[PDB]
């Protein structure tokens, strides 16, 4: 019968996001297994408890597995994501004691990179799946990072090479938090029954191809892409989308950096500065110290009176959206975003065209791949006149038939990728299969 499998998730929106709809995925129709889904607490924001409240809420069928985990003491100049990422890290090999007490005995975990050392050591004969949640292409180099040495670029050997610039510094240190566990889980990548990436055939062939082919990267186990995941539908309705439904056809500029960016208040006004001087509406996540969403004096302070009124007559300032359903309007018809790979895969599967202002991490490479897909276009130097490159991109994100027509083409082959039949949904259920 029915194959029951663990879904571990990690910590933050960008890794939690993927893992819930990997789940509900799963413990539906065509997967139909029995669906247990790990999460790690103390959660560390409200947006993760709230997402992860209203999941359990809507899919009462997907069994909620808590994994406690003591939250580490903060520590000067490290970032508290990051020390929280190694808490998990540290804590994997716990898991035995906790996954032996499922029934029935569980065929499958699909796992966040944090879990691999501890799951491919101490439950050696349980198949973990290694859910990336970046870019093949990113993913490539992170695992690459046990072999770095340098301020050359680096390459990778069946592989376009990956530029300085595009590379976070702290991977040449291998005594940096974050690399030292990204080392640490990366060893193990090797005892993984696959990696699965968030993407699809055909967004990133090239790099697919190398990994898979062999060689690129003897020892890892194959590189399955499962994206696009099918979307959630959330419990509470996008409260735009009446204001939405009211807009012509891809004329709002959609505007979001996500939780995990540290954009300056002089920053967010020349943006603001910009975005009054374009033809589109918007729809702009700006983040905000006051925890009522409705709460505006912050943002009228920030922008003075006058370019707050233009600035709220002509979009929307809000706290947080249902970006899925906002991505998924016919009214929106382009995203400004910083490339987060969640933010990109959702975009692809809408054939939304894309304004790349990435910003740390893994972005400048997610830009590059969704400049190469011909998704969106990258704006290298954005922090260095952010008005005039708003006044000036907006303009044409939203119009360029060009690219207009390549991100509707990247939209059709997403949305075939994750429907019945689909390269990602018949890869997911020859994994599924394999368990039966
Ligand atoms: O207002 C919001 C903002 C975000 N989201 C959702 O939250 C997830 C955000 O994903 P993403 O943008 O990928 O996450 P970030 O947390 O911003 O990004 C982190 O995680 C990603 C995945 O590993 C990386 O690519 C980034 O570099 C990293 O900083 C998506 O599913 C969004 O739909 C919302 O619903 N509403």
């Amino acid at each position: 019968d029915q194959p029951h499998v663990v879904v571990c998730s990690g910590a933050g929106m960008g890794h939690l996001t993927p893992f819930l709809n990997l789940a509900s995925a799963l413990s539906s129709a065509p997967y139909n297994c029995k669906v247990t889904l790990l999460i790690v607490i103390p959660l560390i924001t409200d947006a993760e408890s709230h997402h992860i409240s209203s999941f359990f809420s809507s899919h009462p069928t997907i069994h909620r597995l808590d994994f406690h985990v003591n939250l580490p003491a903060p520590k000067p100049n490290v970032d508290p994501f990051f020390l929280r990422y190694k808490s998990i890290s540290d804590s994997a090999h716990r898991l035995p004691v906790h996954l032996s007490a499922l029934s029935p005995p569980i065929s499958a975990v699909f796992s966040d990179f944090l879990f691999t050392q501890g799951l491919n050591t101490t439950l050696p004969h349980l198949p973990n799946y290694t859910f990336t949640t970046t870019s093949a292409r990113f993913f490539t180099l992170m695992s690459y990072v046990p072999h770095l040495a340098s301020s050359s670029p680096v390459e990778i050997p069946g592989l376009e090479p990956f530029p300085t610039d595009n590379i976070p510094p702290p991977f040449f240190n291998p005594e940096h938090i974050f690399t030292s566990f990204t080392i640490s889980n990366a060893k193990y990548f090797s005892l993984s029954k696959g990696i699965l990436v968030n993407t699809f055939d055909s967004f990133e062939p090239e790099t697919l191809s190398a990994l898979n082919s062999g060689d690129t990267l003897s020892d890892l186990p194959p590189v399955i892409p499962i994206g696009p995941l099918n979307e959630l539908e959330h419990n509470k309705q996008e409260e735009l989308l009446p204001w939405l439904d009211q807009q012509p056809e891809k004329s709002v500029l959609y505007v979001s950096f996500g939780n995990r960016t540290a954009m300056s208040s002089d920053q967010i006004l020349e943006l603001g500065m910009g975005l009054e001087r374009s033809d589109c509406r918007f729809i702009w996540v700006v983040k905000t110290s006051k925890i009522d969403k409705d709460d505006k004096s912050e943002l009228r302070k920030l922008f003075g009176e006058e370019l707050y009124l233009k600035l709220s007559e002509k979009g929307k300032l809000v706290k947080w959206v249902n970006q899925t359903e906002i991505l998924g309007h016919t009214a929106v018809g382009g995203f400004l975003s910083h490339c987060g790979w969640n933010s990109v895969m959702e975009a692809a599967r809408r054939g939304v065209p894309i304004l790349a202002w990435p910003q740390h991490g893994d972005q400048r490479e997610n830009a590059w791949v969704v400049e190469k897909a011909g998704l969106g276009v990258w704006e290298r130097e954005w922090a260095s006149g952010i008005q005039a490159a708003i006044v000036e991109k907006v303009k044409m994100i939203m119009g360029n038939n060009d690219l207009r027509k390549s991100a509707m083409k990247v939209g059709e082959e997403a949305k075939r990728a994750c429907d019945v039949g689909g390269s990602s949904a018949t890869a997911l259920m020859n994994i599924i299969g394999s368990l039966k």
